[PDB]
């Protein structure tokens, strides 16, 4: 590969030069004939395959603290390399947990909020043996990130996975998400990109209040066991009501939605150690919600809804009815946020902020790798400054990744 | 291996063969992904060039090994021996033609790929040979406003110091000038083009909308100036439908998209003068042209006359004033009877398009990052398409401006 990738900003002209790509680790699925970049997604380390894993991670923790060659670097090697001789794992330093997981979040390249990956609140749950103490742990991050309002990022870690038959998973895909039901006529109540993961709590006792926007309860595997249910205590569960500054009608929509995304089924990969159970969060761009939660199709679909009390022309496409209602919509989603004081950010400022983080990145770093597919806003493209970056992709290690979902592996007890 | 892709709004599944016959690279690898970077002969080189090309023409007209087909590698084979290249029949001209538009993995419009008039300009010689070629394009193309796709195909290149180019970007672009206060009178996107033509002796009206003349270079020769006649030029007054000031911005737009840069290339042979050209979508011009900061730049105007709240950008009035233009574009010219597509129906056309080249060809090269509109991206349905994006030839090109190669 070549030493030096020039990436282009073609509103500004701004030219930048990534070497950072040359310490990519892993696989995009493009290859040299065909790209892959629009593809959503393109038995435990053996020894030998975890040795220079954690040699890699180390040396670049000891580089990052200005200590890289010193005695203490050689003797945590020699440490490292003893732990999985004798072992066949090793356990991270807590300061070695802590700039990993800040890492996962900064070589993110879908995440537009990398800005602020330095300020993360690191919670070291690895003592956690049990799923109630797995919950005693999440309400904890829960009350913490949410601060009444003014949100702080934070990532609670259980511990690494083992021989791959006690892992720790949250089954939830987020710690608070609203659940769907599919009902006998073929249409959806509440959130139904929920629906699957709403029927196995039913199953597993859960008695569901069958409305719009239920606050799904926790299932929490501990240690490989099967999982257990638990309701998060609602006065954790910070909720913002939808308004809209000029239609006054806007609430009788009875919209609403939670303030913390705290998503909670990735897999954090740290210096070859696999966190299973490592649920983070930070708080929302407007646009997740007013766009792809509030207006997609297979989500909450409410554009004709608000279309029709605008009064506009529904008939044409391309009277762009759509358009203007989608605007409104998250118009109101950003003003509900402040007006109750829970931090948000709109896609401008978002966008804006994370071109300032890559230019940064690029001078201290060398590079900032960044998926174009995803970072640009769902919404109005090319009117933030993202859409005109060229960007670079590539995979860089400690990292947060995809996991298969745990009803489908799970050997029931 | 076959590989799949999904539609995460519909769960559609599409299976993907027909990119194992790309041989050229896209620039990614197996480690860095390029996908949002804009930019990533002999004989010995031409025959089996022209050998696939012949191969698939014979094989796309259900005669793979025939006579015809036989002759026809032997008949291009001889003449590359002899010449140092080979001339394309009519027939394998358009069907280069027509494929190099369906190859296009950044265009959104493809559904129309088999519907394009292709004017062969092959015979010509001089830059008054190339004008009067232009003017009947334009002139078929537009149509009176139900416009008609079309390609004009000028000589290819053949030592490459007698290249055929229309230094033009498109045949109807407007001028830019810089102000003596630093600011950019007009299309900022065309400054330079335009200093080209002054310099060459074009005389600037100096207005915000000039359609600037065609500068044409025959032979390797000195590019030379034309003026379009205007009765050739149909444009349109923007208006909104509900905005009965927004006429008084005095904005306007011309109705034919002429893209005169790219390089055409089929079975090794390099066309690198072939205008061609479609309709819009309105995006095009509402979003990009219009709104674009390093364009003309309109949305604090626009959103002054709304009388928006433009302090906080988390009044989001910058998108508010956005979706307005696109209305009023696309008003525009459906009410003056003239060819536009929203991006609503050309993402929606994009899709079916997407479903009937799987079904019959294999598959579909496309380029998400390009694909998706510039606005209200996930109420499209490409937005939630997944996509492989590979390099089929024919193909249309990218190649240097002609100013930074010419000498005088
Ligand atoms: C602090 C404010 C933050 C903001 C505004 C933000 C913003 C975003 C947005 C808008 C996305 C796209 C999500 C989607 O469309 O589904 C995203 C993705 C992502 N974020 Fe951030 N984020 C923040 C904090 C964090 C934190 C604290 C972490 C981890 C420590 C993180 C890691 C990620 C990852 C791994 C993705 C890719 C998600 C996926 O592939 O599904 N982000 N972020
Ligand atoms: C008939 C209606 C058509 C529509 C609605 C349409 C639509 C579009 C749009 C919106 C783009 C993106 C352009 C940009 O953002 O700058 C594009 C790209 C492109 N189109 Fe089409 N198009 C049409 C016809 C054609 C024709 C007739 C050809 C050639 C024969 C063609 C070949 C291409 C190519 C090569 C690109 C990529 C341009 C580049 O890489 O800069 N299109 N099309
Ligand atoms: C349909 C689908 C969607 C997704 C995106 C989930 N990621 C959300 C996410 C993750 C991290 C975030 C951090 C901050 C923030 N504001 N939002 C954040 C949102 C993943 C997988 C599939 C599948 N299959
Ligand atoms: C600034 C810049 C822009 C571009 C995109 C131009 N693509 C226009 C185009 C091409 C073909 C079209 C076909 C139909 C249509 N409606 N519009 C069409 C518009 C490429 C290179 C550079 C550079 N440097
Ligand atoms: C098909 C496409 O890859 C898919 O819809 C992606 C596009 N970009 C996205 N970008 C973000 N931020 N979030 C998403 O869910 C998606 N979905
Ligand atoms: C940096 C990025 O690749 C560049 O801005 C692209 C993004 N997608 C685009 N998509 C279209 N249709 N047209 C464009 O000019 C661009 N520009
Ligand atoms: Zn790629």
């Amino acid at each position: 590969c070549p030493r030096f990738l020039k990436v282009k900003n073609w509103e500004t002209e701004v030219v930048l030069t990534d070497t950072l790509h040359l310490k990519s680790t892993l696989e995009t699925g493009c290859t040299e004939y065909i790209c892959m970049g629009s593809i959503m997604h393109p038995d435990v380390a053996t020894k030998d395959q975890l040795f220079p894993l954690a040699k890699e991670f180390i040396d670049q923790y000891y580089s990052s603290i200005k200590r890289f060659g010193s005695k203490a670097h050689m003797e945590r090697l020699e440490e490292v390399n003893k732990e999985i001789d004798t072992t066949s794992t090793y356990q991270l330093k807590d300061t070695e947990l802590i700039y990993g997981a800040k890492h996962a979040w900064r070589n993110a390249s879908r995440c537009v909020g990398r800005i602020q990956w330095s300020k993360l609140q690191v919670f070291d749950a690895r003592d956690c043996t049990t799923a109630h103490g797995m919950f005693n742990y999440i309400c904890n991050h829960v009350k913490y990130a949410t601060n009444k309002g003014n949100l702080r990022s934070a990532i609670t870690i259980f511990p690494q996975r083992t021989d791959g038959k006690h892992d720790f998973r949250v089954w939830n895909s987020q710690l608070i998400r609203y659940a769907g039901y599919k009902q006998p006529d073929g249409s959806t109540l509440g959130d139904p990109a929920n629906v699957q993961f709403t029927e196995i709590c039913i199953q597993q006792g859960w008695k569901p209040p069958r409305g719009r926007f239920d606050v799904l309860p926790l299932l929490l595997q501990a240690n490989g066991n099967d999982p257990e249910l638990f309701q998060i205590p609602p006065e954790l569960v910070l909720e913002v009501p939808i308004r809209h500054p000029k239609f006054e009608w806007f609430k009788d929509l009875g919209l609403k939605w939670y303030g913390l995304p705290a998503v909670s089924n990735m897999l954090l990969e740290i210096g070859g150690l696999e966190f299973s159970a490592c649920p983070f969060s930070g708080w929302y761009m407007g646009t997740e919600i007013g766009v792809r939660d509030y207006c997609d199709n297979s989500r909450y679909n409410i554009l004709e809804e608000v279309a029709k009390k605008m009064n506009l022309d529904m008939r044409k496409t391309s009277s762009l009815w759509k358009d203007q209602a989608l605007v409104e919509i998250n118009i109101a989603v950003l003003y509900s946020f402040q007006s109750d004081k829970v931090t948000i950010v709109d896609h401008h400022s978002a966008t804006e902020s994370f071109i300032k983080h890559m230019e940064n990145e690029y001078r201290c770093r060398g590079g900032c790798p960044a998926d174009w597919v995803w970072i640009v806003p769902p919404m109005s493209g090319s009117i933030t400054p993202v859409f005109h970056q060229e960007m670079l992709n590539y995979r860089l290690t400690p990292s947060f990744e995809y996991q298969p979902d745990p009803w489908n592996t799970h050997v029931w007890k």
